[PDB]
């Protein structure tokens, strides 16, 4: 099925990079977006869009999935499950913007907040070419032991997460670190002391200058 | 046409300024053992005619050659022994005298790595991949015929990006046996290179014509 929801062309009238900026359960495209307006301003050469997950939310109806979620239950085999239904979905999403735009993985960053950045990490490391970045905000790597053996392609990863986050709590990004490490991936982590499920100041500030550093 | 021309050493040799008129590219040409940056510039010739807005660029190597007195060497070998030893030293030592090329290379034509392929031959491309996969900025691309990678443990530490690398090599080899680059490609992909290979069969330590085609098809995918 293909995905659409709002983007932001380059400030120049031509893409040269893009940003894909993929949202949490339960929100939408029109959210993460504004992550786009904040940034294009510095970026004028990047496009940004923000897809629309492919199901409506089950606990939201005004908003979407990438996957199905079982509340009051520690969430590990929904993620398990359902990140390898959503990968096919976001990978043909990712192959119709280059279509679109003439640019190719080397050019892309991959942006997600939550349940997206799991689908930006899952879908990212699997894609048989590099992508320029994956910035994870607030996520984790769903089945980290199918990783070395299904891992494609070795992009820089910034994984930025906040410390007080009871949703998704902090280990996840603090054992996702030497995990990608390991598996040879340029990685770093940026912890938002005393913040929440939510993207910090600071956080932003850490992923803007991340940005600064790669386009 | 043209030239540029312990201490900050300043490295001579030919450039081909881009038959355009303004350069948005520039690939550097590493000569081999003995040779010189004249011979190398022979590649430049050839593509400038494919790439028409890509400045070529080909230093002598800052010693005269041990083994060939009208050439010239990145670093010393000694050639009846095993060279490995001579390699790591030698790379070490050559290292900050290409990474201060490329920095002084940069500073006066106003291009930088981004928009730089690093192009070398057998010594040349042990160093292109040496100083190149050290760059705290990303090349656009590494092309390494008939080399190797030195010290791929220290490698393993100090690389500092990660441009696509196209290696390539004659199985037919005696000089630097195929064995080097085919070593390198899963080293390369482990550390994440987005790297790839191709044998020229029936070639030695040269150039083959499949070999320049092949490199010839991957510029015109990056540039």
């Amino acid at each position: 099925v293909k995905l659409s929801g709002p983007m932001l062309p380059a400030v120049s009238g031509a893409a040269k990079s893009l940003v894909v900026l993929l949202h949490g359960y339960g929100s939408d495209g029109r959210d993460l977006i504004a992550l786009g307006q904040f940034w294009r301003d510095s970026f004028p050469d990047t496009m940004f869009v923000a897809p629309n997950a492919p199901h409506v939310c089950g606990g939201n109806p005004f908003g979407y999935e990438w996957f199905p979620l079982d509340l009051e239950r520690d969430r590990t085999l929904a993620r398990l499950a359902g990140a390898e239904t959503a990968h096919p979905v976001l990978d043909a999403f990712l192959a119709d913007l280059w279509a679109q735009t003439g640019l190719g993985p080397a050019d892309t960053i991959l942006v997600g907040f939550s349940q997206g950045a799991m689908m930006a990490l899952y879908t990212g490391l699997r894609l048989p070419e590099p992508l320029k970045a994956i910035i994870a905000f607030s996520g984790l790597i769903v089945a980290p032991e199918k990783l070395e053996a299904e891992i494609a392609s070795k992009p820089p990863v910034l994984l930025i997460h906040g410390d007080l986050d009871d949703v998704v709590p902090v280990i996840g990004s603090e054992t996702a670190l030497p995990k990608l490490i390991d598996l040879g991936i340029d990685a770093r982590l940026h912890i938002s002391q005393g913040s929440g499920h939510t993207i910090a100041q600071d956080g932003l500030d850490t992923a803007t200058a991340f940005l600064r550093e790669i386009l």
